């Protein structure tokens, strides 16, 4: 019978403290759950912006982390799809498959258990953690963060068992997301002029979309020169400061474009960039898609005559994959070497060190970084 | 050659006054313009926004009107595919078929001539009109308020000479607007569900829209409960008032249809309406067309949370039809009785009265007043 588990996990007891490495409990998976040996995790700004308490939704003590690949170690009962030792990639987004989204194929935000998850717990609304005689929460369905974890069986993807787990554990969020921003929900046509506001992971990935997509040309925005090189690298046809121009970041990009670019993409989440890459767009048929997430509260805006005269606004989530159709997909077109995925990979820690992570992410000299658990 | 023209016309001297029935002069058509005798005209809302200054282009005096119908009086130099005698519709939007616009299948705002129209002149950078000595402008490059007028000869559609002139002059911008709304921006699906804010003659076509597109649900949504009756008859499967819930709208919408509507139209001009509209779209897959033409310098707004939940804002300008391609096609649907034409006007008037036509609108009394001249 699956026993609980004695391990170590990150936890983070309040909010604005460092993660701590602690001695937990992990029940045993229940029924349509799987208990998760992680392998190894990397650190997101989201996981950041829980930690600093200006999120909402967030609560403590929890165990944070959504970028993880690992290894199946039990399953509970119900689960027929997966047994112990399948690779895998816990899913923040879920599919169960059978919900009014998952069923619709122009959105991938499946509902099954978003409440339950939004509050920390799996879909009996219970805890699987503990620790010196407290109640760990979950986060994002995933918590990432620990030796062992356990998700709801509709957050899980099984993969190529060939897979690096130091590697494809990107595919949890960053790069899929990216990606999926300009081959799925954009869907640029080849020979266009792209624009790509912030050149972290995600602004990474979605260049690297834009030139499968066959876009011919691919302009870099940042206001950190030093994500230049590994831009180009992966494609931008050309890089540009915003802080080198005196006009709005718009005039230079329709300048530069004899009337603005077809697709332009928001990586950033800073409410007014995302305005000025609606506004770069070309007259009468550019997109803007909006994958960056801003702060609470914030709002966009600009006048309507943008969109009367042709613009569209969108947005995406997780590149609009359905995550557990996707993600093994994904893994196949790294393995093929359609898509990159170790060259986002600009730092690795062991676990103890875990709070490093945080620190070169502040630094801004880092795009992800991989903990090895 | 062509002479002068001494005839009538409804000249607005200065904003917010009534329009003034002058003895005018129209010059002849200079190379590639084409003058045509105005038979019908009747007034879009667009006509009396402009009147009370609310338009970042509004100048005077001016000659109003881009809703019309006539006969090609004569054409100037270099005009090879019109002749006198054609029946044809003013277009406020061209199509010279040939600049970056007019090659592009996404998009139907040819630039040829923008500027100069923005500014009320021909082309040539000059105006065809003159009353008492002083040079009149024209509007919207048609002008309909005129027995005469004269056009680019891009702004020209030639269409069936069995048309009812008193009739088809409303493809000339509300019908045609609120039907490519939703045939041609939205694109809507069979069987989807569908929401118009404001339903005037824009609304009314945006129904009329959602009809032959097969849509299931269309419910209309107007502050003036009268509005109701003939929204019912066009296709809306219920109308609700604003003011009869204590709840934003958009929270009402997403209450009876668990979860919002699938498009959305706004065919009135608020900018707060606007957000509403968007924010009453179903998350994933939601999408809101602005069609209301909005005051100068106001702006819509939304927490970006709305896009990256799946929801996209669009906007549209005379339905995106191609104009000189499309209008003929139109008045044909409408002569094989595939779309409603004379069921738009609610009123008729003679040239000295068109005044009377503003108060009706004003007055909400009306959809589409059709004034003989
Ligand atoms: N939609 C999704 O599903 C989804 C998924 C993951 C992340 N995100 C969001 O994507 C955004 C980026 O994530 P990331 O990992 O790539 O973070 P990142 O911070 O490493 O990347 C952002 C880049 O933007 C640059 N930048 C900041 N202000 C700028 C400005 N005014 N103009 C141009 N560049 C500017 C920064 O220097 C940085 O290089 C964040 O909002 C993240 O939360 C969204
Ligand atoms: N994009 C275009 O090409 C295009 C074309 C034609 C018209 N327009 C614009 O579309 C809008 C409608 O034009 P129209 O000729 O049909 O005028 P209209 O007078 O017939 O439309 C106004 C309708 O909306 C209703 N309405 C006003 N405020 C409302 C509110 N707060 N909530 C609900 N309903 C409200 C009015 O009572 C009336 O029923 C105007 O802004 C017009 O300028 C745009
Ligand atoms: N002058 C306003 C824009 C007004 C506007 O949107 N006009 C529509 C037609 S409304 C139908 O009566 C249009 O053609 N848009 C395309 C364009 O104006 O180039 C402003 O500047 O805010
Ligand atoms: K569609
Ligand atoms: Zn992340
Ligand atoms: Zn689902
Ligand atoms: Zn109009
Ligand atoms: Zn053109």
């Amino acid at each position: 019978a699956n026993e609980v588990i004695k391990c170590k996990a990150a936890v983070a007891w309040e909010a604005g403290k460092p993660l701590s490495i602690e001695e937990i409990e992990v029940a045993p998976p229940k029924a349509h759950e799987v208990r998760i040996k992680i392998i190894a995790t990397a650190v997101c700004h989201t996981d950041a912006y829980t930690l600093s308490g200006a999120d909402p939704e967030g609560c403590f003590p929890v165990i944070l982390g959504h970028e993880g690949a690992g290894i199946v170690e039990s399953v509970g009962e119900g689960v027929t799809k997966l047994k112990a030792g399948d690779t895998v990639i816990p899913l923040y987004i879920p599919q169960c498959g059978e919900c009014k989204f998952c069923l619709n194929p122009k959105t991938n935000l499946c509902q099954k258990i978003r409440v339950t998850q939004g509050k920390g717990l799996m879909p009996d609304g219970t805890s699987r953690f503990t620790c010196k005689g407290k109640t760990i929460l979950h986060y994002m369905g995933t918590s990432t963060f620990s030796e062992y974890t356990v998700v709801a069986d509709i957050s899980v993807a099984k993969i190529d068992p060939l897979a690096p787990l130091d590697k494809v554990c990107l595919l949890g969020c960053g790069i899929s997301t990216g990606y999926g921003a300009a081959v799925n929900t954009a869907k640029l046509e080849p020979g266009s002029v792209c624009a790509v506001f912030g050149l972290g992971g995600v602004g990474l990935a979605v260049i690297m979309g834009c030139k499968v997509a066959g876009a011919s040309r691919i302009i870099g925005v940042d206001i950190n020169k030093d994500k230049f090189a590994r831009a180009k690298e992966f494609g931008a046809t050309e890089c540009i400061n915003p802080q080198d121009f005196s006009k709005p970041i718009q005039e230079v990009l329709i300048e530069m474009t004899d009337g603005g670019v077809d697709y332009s993409f928001e990586c950033i989440g800073n409410v007014k960039v995302m305005r000025a890459a609606l506004e770069a767009c070309h007259k009468g048929w550019g997109v803007s898609v909006v994958v960056g997430v801003a702060a609470s509260g914030e709002e966009i805006a600009t006048r309507p005559f943008q969109l009367v005269t042709g613009r569209t606004w969108k947005g995406t989530a997780f590149g609009g994959w359905k995550s557990v159709e996707s993600v093994p997909k994904l893994v196949s077109e790294y393995m093929s070497k359609k898509i990159k995925v170790d060259e986002f990979v600009t730092h690795n820690l062991s676990f103890d060190e875990i709070n490093k992570a945080f620190e070169l992410m502040h630094s801004g000299k880092s795009i992800r970084t991989v903990v090895k658990i």
